[PDB]
């Protein structure tokens, strides 16, 4: 940068060069910053747009020419044109036709499947069939074979959330190929030993890094919110704040979060609720499952109707607004950021 | 023992006896056992009999005289006149008259609550109120304000498991009395918050020592073990061996047992099912909630009949047969011999 | 205790003995005490009066008549004649003769050796030969085979601590006897591998359950508390209080106590340091290993001289006074009372 | 990639474009690999090349003009122009020059340097001096305060690895200015207090997530490795594969791995020592410290010599030959992969 600019310097870089050294000195760019300052950038996706487009997909992109991956990727402006919504995360929607299929594969990367839309396809996780409708979470965790099948003639969409951007990074992708059957059980076996409260079977006994539970029903989740905001009409503590309930969906075996990559939880905020501002390390993205509100990113107001979606990258300030009761499902990258001690929170209350 | 019978021995004993010494070598019994022999001894408590000797004890027994103490306990024949059915632990038949209640307490020593019969009673633990009913499981985690009020004019019989002999023992009781509002919710606060599969509140992170969960209900751990013999009938993996469905009642914060000190857990077995015998570390207490079969310990068959209770003594052989559906409440000391690295198991099977 | 005493009364409790029921309200004594009130009472030992008996223990009980266990054990007053110094522990002095050996066994219960007085005796715990001298503390870890020999003519006394009272109670004893080499290296295979500060063996990578370091020799020891001192002269953060240098004996796989449960401790008071008086549940006994000072106890001043033992009993309040430099071991079953959530401090300070 | 190239379809791409939505089905590139490929290529630097151009920088950049950023960066010629070895880590040869001194500063990203040439440098971590010499390592964890000082007219080179690539691309960076003394003590406080095998001192009982150890100095990892060799000679397991010692570098607290982000190891292999082949997910980077032989990778052998570096990115076969008794320094982001489940290990024999 300032060494004096003579022959026997730039013999040195000319060297340098040759054995692949960069010397600090001329590095210019923002090295180690003050705080974090993502590539990736605030945005908001449109929902009667994802789903105008996702229609269409259905007519223009059938099976034989695309239709195996009719998916939609959110891609982050700010991301050089990858398919990546946040530098950690991958989330894309899923438009699956009628009577549509997959087959089962496998890989290293964690994934989860929200339903948005649609009732009675199966995603068959490590041969436990598990039924999918509005409003549930379906894990499909690292090294589970998992395909699916339509049982009808209407479509599906769902978020396909996976760790692809941060595995794809840190060099941890791997991949199998599987291989009929076509079960449509209510009840995935998961379910039926893992979802009674506070009841763990003997044959169970040992701790797994994923969830156990193939699916997280909307009926339980929306029990939990709705109870909580019942018990502060009461006077009883259950909102993290006033107007806001929330739970994490977690590992039963564990406590934890539902895979070791990846936070999914539930909010419901009451009419005219509005959030204290936060600042956390790493990315999270929120969709907007019922109601009507705002989202406040960097000081910028967006109004949110239902199914948008958003995306809050790391360190970014951000709050929501509720106008009726709003409902939103939400993930993160948080667990690795808590796994190594980086993660650090800012709340403009405290 | 076999030193020289010299004056300067006995000599040597006095001053023994004065420094209170003890000298290894006159020592006889049995200081380090091959394996466990406990002084508890395996025994059965017919429930027609304790039943009968409750009831009486409602008609000698008023509130003034004795009637707040109205309470049965097991005593193990071999624990030198202790009410203790262990070494470890306190079982007892509570008989909790019409529109009875006490007042509030604390102590270290964890407890809980088995209903065997009746309805409408509220333990009212740290003022969250709990309702009672036959076949639910309660808890009162050491340290935890805990009373209770019959809102009804029939009795109340449960059992009451504590840690009491283990804490006497080994020093570690503490206690405090606690002071009204009689409230009779349907659910508690705990059961509320925390009773939703797979779903944690994100007011409630921290992760506890001992369960939040109030009340484990009836319903649910009856559609646990239905769904684990169900699977069975499907060829799918639920059951801990053949006709045998079984839970262990777990913290889920944690996915550990309810209380440090005390595991919970509840087995049914199917019509003719005969369990592998087994030596485990650490004592156990079975009362049977339905049905008929028998228990055989140290090789003896004792027919079993719905309310029965029994005892298995630290490496005392034993197993269970069912007859009928035999559905049976389970508690022991095995947290203490895990976290200490104590516990042993030997199954004929393997 | 208070029902009125009819003839009906009176058959019940014949009743109730015959089918071993014992009432609560017959109940007189300190069910769930205030706070511990151990049958275990603060003692001293004098060493000037235990060396006086092992000295001629030596003369008057030879191998083939007692000889092979040559141990004084040190008896509670307030135990009932058990040769137990606490509830939980046994401290007993081994004085070990000439040339004398023990062949190998292994049980359950967890056991440590700190040699007292002499040299050049070898414990062989798992075939591994760990070197014997004044201030090294030894472990035999539970289930591990030992034995031992004297590879000389002078004798050696060292304290020989078990958990033997807590798992006589508590029925998890398990016994084995084994079966030549006599082989006497300076330092064993263990503390090669392990004593080297921050270093972890590639073929160690796996946690144990129990230390897997044969001995804490005193060199390091006696580095570590004149260390802590020299820091606080140099205005450093390093003793726990004014004058107080300490150490943990630690398990190097975790950080963790030396065995599931014993604790050993090492401390060093600077002349005139006087502790704050505690209660600390569970009981502790003190080895004064060099130097002079006090013990005080329920109130009670007590001279300590060189080699004097004492014990604390769950919750008596104690403290020490340094009249010269002041080192003593220290042992107590509080891993126990941390695992289970029994623990609990009250300090005069704070 | 397939759909029919119809006006309506180029209608549609024009509306994803717009809406920044990536659709799955034209993606062509390796979304998910069978294993892992990274950009990162296995590389060598020479130790005789890096001294020249270090050495030649020490007269070319004094301080006012770079000097203070006086540091030969390890770029890998597949990471695109980064200054970055492997895709989570950065390794650098500071070559600090006589008298030459840093002002503190901290950062959330995590840091160790490797000692290979010179002494009498200090690095004050949070206040505490801690000296450097040849064969040293010293961390300075993240958010600790760190600089030095050169107390001595002869110039210093240290391996500089930090976790910087991770940090980047996860958005986790944090960095502030501190703001004398000089002190040149030959120990730190960190080693004084934590230094003495099996010893943990009672001011220090709560667990880190760092090492407090600041340097883990040459002449304890010489003894280790000496120790495992000798064992070896002896018949006594101890080398994790024959003529291969090895050990960990460990936080004492913990027994963990030294810093969250970072495992650093220190291997010896016997003369004519041949190593088994290793797929292992994620990088590490090996320093020859003293000795000669060669590392094959991807089947290509490079000779070896004192001082060279090399990089296994994630997945690359590797194995080394001893010709001499060969010492290497290792580092690696395993304690990355490991906290997230993805860690995989292929060894040749197995
Ligand atoms: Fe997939
Ligand atoms: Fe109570
Ligand atoms: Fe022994
Ligand atoms: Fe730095």
């Amino acid at each position: 940068m300032q060494p004096k600019d003579t022959p026997e310097l730039r013999a040195l870089y000319k060297s340098f060069e040759e054995e692949s050294i960069i010397p600090l000195w001329t590095q210019l760019g923002d090295l180690m910053p003050i705080h974090p300052k993502s590539k990736a950038v605030p945005h908001v996706w449109k929902w009667s747009t994802l789903l105008r487009l996702a229609r269409k997909s259905g007519e223009l992109v059938p099976v034989g020419r695309g239709g195996e991956r009719r998916h939609l990727g959110l891609a982050n402006p700010g991301l050089g044109g990858n398919a990546y919504i946040s530098p950690t995360m991958w989330a894309g929607i899923q438009y699956l036709g009628p009577r549509e299929t997959a087959p089962e594969h496998r890989h290293s990367q964690n994934a989860f499947r929200f339903v948005v839309e649609g009732e009675g396809v199966w995603t068959v996780v490590n041969g436990d069939p598990v039924r999918m409708s509005r409003g549930d979470l379906l894990l499909t965790p690292g090294w589970c074979f998992h395909g699916h099948m339509n049982d009808t003639d209407q479509p599906m969409a769902w978020i396909d959330g996976l760790d692809i951007p941060f595995s794809q990074q840190m060099d941890v992708g791997f991949f199998e190929f599987g291989s009929t059957d076509y079960a449509t059980p209510n009840f995935s076996r998961g379910e039926r030993l893992w979802c009674h409260p506070g009841l763990r079977p003997l044959s169970g006994l040992q701790n797994t890094v994923a969830s156990p539970i193939g699916a997280y029903r909307w009926e339980f989740t929306d029990r939990a919110l709705t109870e909580q905001l019942l018990l502060e009409d009461e006077g009883q503590p259950a909102t993290v704040a006033p107007g806001h309930a929330a739970i994490r969906y977690v590992n039963p075996t564990t406590g934890g979060d539902v895979m070791p990559t990846l936070r999914c939880e539930f909010h419901r905020l009451r009419a005219g609720t509005e959030t204290a501002t936060r600042n956390e390390v790493g990315s999270t993205v929120f969709q907007v499952f019922e109601g009507a509100g705002a989202v406040v990113m960097n000081g910028e107001t967006t109004k949110l109707e239902k199914g948008d979606m958003f995306v809050v990258p790391s360190w970014v300030p951000w709050s929501l607004q509720a106008e009726t009761q709003f409902d939103l499902f939400r993930f993160s990258d948080a667990p690795i950021m808590e796994a190594l001690s980086f993660m650090r929170t800012k709340i403009e209350g405290q």
